[PDB]
């Protein structure tokens, strides 16, 4: 996978991020690693009005332009949010609102924390020379003491790379499509299947790592957006660069490239439907890299994988390719049992109008086995 940026090894994640910025920005920095302490201490909202507006010109490789939308990422989303209780910051200063979204705008992004921003870009190796897991992992930033956003980003992290198992085979599943190459592909499918079968013992640590309560209460409210949100129904001024305000989402798996590509492959057309569900997931695409839509992109452009295996016939494929779609509505059907332990249950201690969707797409997907 040419320069999809799609890295053989954590796929869609960014490997290695960077752990640190140039020194030409370290009251960024600073407030960014201090936020917990800050926010509790009242002063966030006012060490972040006292800064001056740096320009991006310094900004040289990748890593470096990414992380430096973590920071301003998160930051934001402490000056806007508050301690996260309901004081909302609906003006984001002329100085921090101005080089957030010239950084933005430069990977065509929008200016406001997303999934690759504090999924993909938000963590490091404990040791670089031992493998990825929780326990040799940690995440860079969080917002509150306490919110779990260890593992929250982690575990959500280490999915996102077992599904990358099954990244470097889609490659190989049209090859032997175009080829004509039944037994080749069969493979692929099987391959492609036994990944996200794996990708749910990832979810367990859920378990081990994350509290119902403080999901809820606590990281929830940072990681929302103003679109539709009622806070700011009107959206969130961006000083000195949109006189008018401007709603966008807030931040949610909904830009994951993994999935959206998987169902893009295995045929299942959740973009397509103009229902509400649907709707969401194609104005997620905007909420993603370039490079990692324009992968969706060219996926969607391929031949239907579903029809090929309709056609042949072909009680083997038939079930190989049951056996994704087995796996990808096993996995949906786990993440409906942690949103109610982890959303309703606490919501009783919006709401609903989430798991519809959640089920609406659920759903989708088994209405695509033979
Ligand atoms: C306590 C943990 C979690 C909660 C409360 C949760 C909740 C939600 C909610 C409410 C949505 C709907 C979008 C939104 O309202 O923001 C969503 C979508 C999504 N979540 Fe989760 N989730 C959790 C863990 C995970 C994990 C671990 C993964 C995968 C690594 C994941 C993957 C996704 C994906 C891919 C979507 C969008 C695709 C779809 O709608 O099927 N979530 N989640
Ligand atoms: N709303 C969300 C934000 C982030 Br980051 C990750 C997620 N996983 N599931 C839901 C969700």
């Amino acid at each position: 996978s040419k320069e999809y940026h799609i890295d053989e090894e954590v796929g869609f994640a960014l490997p290695n991020p960077q752990e640190n910025l140039p020194d030409f920005y370290n009251d960024w920095m600073f407030i960014a690693k201090h936020l917990p302490d800050l926010i509790e201490s009242g002063q966030l909202r006012e060490r972040v009005e006292k800064l001056n507006m740096l320009s991006i010109d310094h900004l040289t490789d990748h890593k470096s332009q990414r992380l430096a939308r973590l920071v301003l990422g998160c930051i934001t989303m402490a000056y806007v949010w508050g301690k996260g209780h309901g004081d909302v910051r609906k003006v984001l200063p002329r100085n921090i609102a101005v080089p957030y979204c010239q950084l933005s705008k430069k990977l065509e992004l929008p200016p406001i924390l997303v999934y690759a921003d504090c999924v993909l870009a938000n963590w490091k190796k404990k040791d670089p020379n031992k493998p990825l897991t929780y326990e040799n992992m940690d995440v860079l930033f969080s917002f509150r003491d306490g919110d779990c956003s260890k593992g929250f980003f982690l575990v959500s992290l280490l999915v996102e790379i077992a599904a990358a198992s099954a990244i470097k085979v889609i490659p190989t599943v049209f090859k032997a499509m175009q080829m004509q190459e039944r037994d080749t592909l069969l493979k692929a499918l099987l391959e492609i299947a036994s990944c996200l079968e794996k990708a749910l013992q990832v979810f367990h640590q859920i378990h081990d790592h994350v509290n119902p309560k403080a999901f809820f209460s606590v990281l929830r409210i940072y990681l929302s957006g103003w679109k539709g949100n009622p806070q700011l129904s009107d959206g969130l001024v961006y000083e000195g660069f949109w006189e008018d305000p401007k709603e966008f989402a807030g931040g949610s798996a909904g830009q994951s490239s993994v999935f959206q590509c998987f169902d893009v492959l295995l045929g299942i057309q959740q973009t397509a439907g103009g229902g509400h569900a649907a709707q969401f997931l194609q104005d997620m695409r905007r909420y993603m890299p370039p490079a990692h839509r324009n992968f969706l992109c060219s996926l969607e452009s391929n031949p239907s994988v579903r029809e090929f295996v309709l056609s042949k016939g072909d009680a083997g494929l038939r079930e190989a390719y049951d056996a994704c779609v087995k796996a990808l509505v096993s996995l949906r059907s786990y993440h409906l049992q942690i949103v109610t332990k982890y959303i309703l249950i606490p919501a009783s201690q919006g709401g609903t109008d989430l798991m519809n969707f959640l089920k609406t797409v659920r759903s989708t997907t088994e209405k695509s086995l033979l």
